[PDB]
């Protein structure tokens, strides 16, 4: 089952050069892979397009930066994917109640 995390891992994957082996969905990006906020804007642009959905980056560095959250939230791909899964439902959501593919 292709899920969020399926592409997330991709995206990480093809953007910081990180192998697939090396993602893990309680990985954290900064923390254990090691991304810096500069790579992860490539990250956060690539999910943006891939997914075509508004990833608001700059709301998301402002979070942890003004201390209303932490990058665990953000950057752990299992919990940024859960929030891309928020971006990506919320534009499903524009469906008329027909449950039904």
């Amino acid at each position: 089952m292709t899920s969020t995390f399926d592409r997330v891992a991709t995206i990480i994957a093809e953007t910081c050069d990180i192998p697939r082996e090396t993602i893990t969905p309680e990985s954290h990006a900064i923390d254990d892979l090691g991304i810096d906020s500069l790579d992860f804007l490539d990250i956060a642009f690539a999910i943006d397009k891939a997914f075509g959905i508004k990833l608001p980056l700059e709301k998301w560095t402002q979070e942890v930066n003004d201390g209303k959250a932490t990058t665990e939230q953000y950057f752990v791909l299992k919990n940024l994917a859960a929030r891309i899964d928020e971006l990506v439902a919320a534009k499903g959501a524009l469906e008329h109640h027909h449950h039904h593919h």
